[PDB]
């Protein structure tokens, strides 16, 4: 069983609630499954090429029957890095996302990463009725840290980071998805110590059954 | 009146549906208000620094009473571009966003850009019970091209590009928002030109009253 620990939190001075819950999960999981391989993909220190003019130019050449050698050096580096992210994602059995909420969504790279892992012929295929996912036997956890409370109630409609990630996962075939919110620390800093520990305990219990 | 034509498509108007509708709008607007200054901001050719460890360290240095000289060169370059993006956005009266739907949302640079224009003490401020916007007297349009139909009905909930952009715009204080969808060209290919032209007509009529 291969697990991808995919994180999108910059290594700043302040610390990270999401990272603390994520590391607690991964350590608890590794204790339960000493034989499973865990791979850390840090999105702030991984090449995650955005779909741009070069990527469209590479795609236009593939459509025109030309190969990889017809691409420029920059184009070659871009699609090789895209394919390596894609292959890694396809090869894993389990995905664990760790994300902060910025501006009611996730950091930009998370979108860049999803645009890398959602590829025709690889994670979805076209049908008469539109694209359908190809992935089977997958399972995913999303750990999101938020300043306010969005897990339940009215504000759930504006938790765009969570809701989009679940949709893309669902699109490619991964609809067995767990969710752990580390929420309300900026709303109630007085109980941020207890919110973190409650989420850590919730993570350690899930690792025993993930 | 100053208008920001903010585009996030690596293809030009000859190559994209939304950009064709976008160009139809901005040109029809310009004839109607020849005095108005229109600035095109192509996000695929603008320095839009992602919030990272460098940016957080820089912010920590400004808060600590230290000045611009306290930052490394890379920190200086990132915060200088972030401030130029912020200044340009703040001083504008109108914003037109042109966006394609990729993977049920917008391209990552759009989020990166939103992270540049939603800053504390500039476009929003803190209160006892949460952040609230500062921008007054602004109006926005979002033009989005989509393969399927997300305008109304069941799939409106998975239209994350449209919904998140409106939320951030609404959060910073830009309440007056317009929306045009160039939709269903992939779902009904033999009806694609008539969709484009119907959307172009919708854009031209809006320009007279935007
Ligand atoms: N930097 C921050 C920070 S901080 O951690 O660095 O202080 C925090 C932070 N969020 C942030 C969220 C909530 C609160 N405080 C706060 N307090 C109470 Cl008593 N109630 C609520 N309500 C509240 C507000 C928003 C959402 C949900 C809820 S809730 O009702 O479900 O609790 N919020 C506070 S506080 O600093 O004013 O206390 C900051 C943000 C930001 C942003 O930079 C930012 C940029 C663009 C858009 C949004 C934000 C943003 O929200
Ligand atoms: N490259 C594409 C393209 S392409 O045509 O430009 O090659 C197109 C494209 N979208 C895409 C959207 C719709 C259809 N076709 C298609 N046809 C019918 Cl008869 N019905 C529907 N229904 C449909 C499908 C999706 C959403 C909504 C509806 S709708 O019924 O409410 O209109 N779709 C087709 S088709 O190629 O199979 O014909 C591709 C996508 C992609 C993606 O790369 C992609 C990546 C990640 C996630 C999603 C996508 C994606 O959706
Ligand atoms: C740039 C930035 C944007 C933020 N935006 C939001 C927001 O829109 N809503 C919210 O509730 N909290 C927001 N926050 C607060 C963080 O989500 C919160 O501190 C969270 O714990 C960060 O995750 P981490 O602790 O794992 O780093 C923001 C923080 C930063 C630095
Ligand atoms: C990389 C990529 C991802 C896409 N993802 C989606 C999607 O999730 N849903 C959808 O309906 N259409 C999707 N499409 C189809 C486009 O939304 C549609 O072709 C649209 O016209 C593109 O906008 P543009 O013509 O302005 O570039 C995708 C197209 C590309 C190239």
């Amino acid at each position: 069983t291969k697990v991808l620990f995919i994180t999108a939190n910059p290594n700043s001075a302040e610390g990270s609630f999401g990272m603390a819950v994520g590391e607690a999960f991964i350590e608890a999981y590794k204790n339960e499954h000493p034989q499973d391989e865990v791979v850390t993909i840090d999105l702030f220190n991984t090449t995650v090429p955005a779909i741009d003019a070069d990527v469209f130019a590479a795609w236009g050449k593939f459509a025109a029957g030309e190969g990889f050698e017809a691409l420029t050096e920059v184009q070659q580096q871009k699609v090789a890095a895209m394919n390596t992210n894609l292959e890694t994602f396809m090869n894993a059995d389990r995905y664990v996302f760790v994300t902060p909420m910025w501006n009611f969504s996730y950091p930009p790279v998370v979108k860049a990463y999803l645009d890398n892992v959602a590829i025709a012929g690889k994670t979805f295929k076209y049908t008469e009725n539109g694209p359908v996912g190809l992935l089977e036997g997958k399972k995913a956890l999303h750990i999101q840290a938020t300043g306010g409370v969005y897990s339940e109630g009215a504000y759930a409609a504006v938790d765009f980071g969570r809701n989009h990630l679940k949709t893309v996962l669902g699109f490619v075939g991964v609809n067995d998805t767990e969710y752990i919110a580390v929420e309300g620390m900026n709303a109630n800093p007085e109980k941020a110590q207890e919110i973190k520990e409650a989420a850590i305990a919730n993570a350690r219990e899930l690792a025993k059954r993930f």
